[PDB]
């Protein structure tokens, strides 16, 4: 019933969505370098295509916080098709359920932006 508080990446390519082991965490003005951890999962979705055939739209992957979202109970680097991990350093391995998720009825998402030097795998585009 809540979202994530970012819009998402999406996959352009055959690449999954992958990071170095310092860079992906979205910049938030309103979130403490304890917090900048986090999943982002991958959502496909399924369309009525040109054959009257049902096709798949290119991945999605949006970022949650560690401890919260669809994956709120997974531990960080949790083992799961789907979901791949995020942190900078300093951040604090423990679940920032005090951030949880969006409810779009009160708040707008916000335009996912990555920090200036963020290498993306090829397919993938940074704002």
């Amino acid at each position: 019933n809540t979202a994530s508080w970012f819009t998402a990446l999406t996959q352009h390519g055959k690449e999954d969505l992958k990071f170095p082991r310092g860079q992906g965490v979205p910049i938030n003005t309103n979130s403490s370098p304890d917090d900048q951890i986090g999943y982002y999962r991958r959502a496909t979705r399924r369309i009525r295509g040109g054959d009257g055939k049902m096709k798949d739209l290119s991945p999605r992957w949006y970022f949650y916080y560690l401890g919260t979202g669809p994956e709120a109970g997974l531990p960080y680097g949790a083992n799961k098709d789907g979901i791949i991990w995020v942190a900078t350093e300093g951040a604090l391995n423990t679940p920032k359920d005090h951030i949880g998720t969006r409810n779009p009825a009160n708040n707008a998402a916000i335009v996912l932006q990555l920090p200036q030097g963020t290498t993306l795998p090829k397919g993938f585009y940074a704002e």
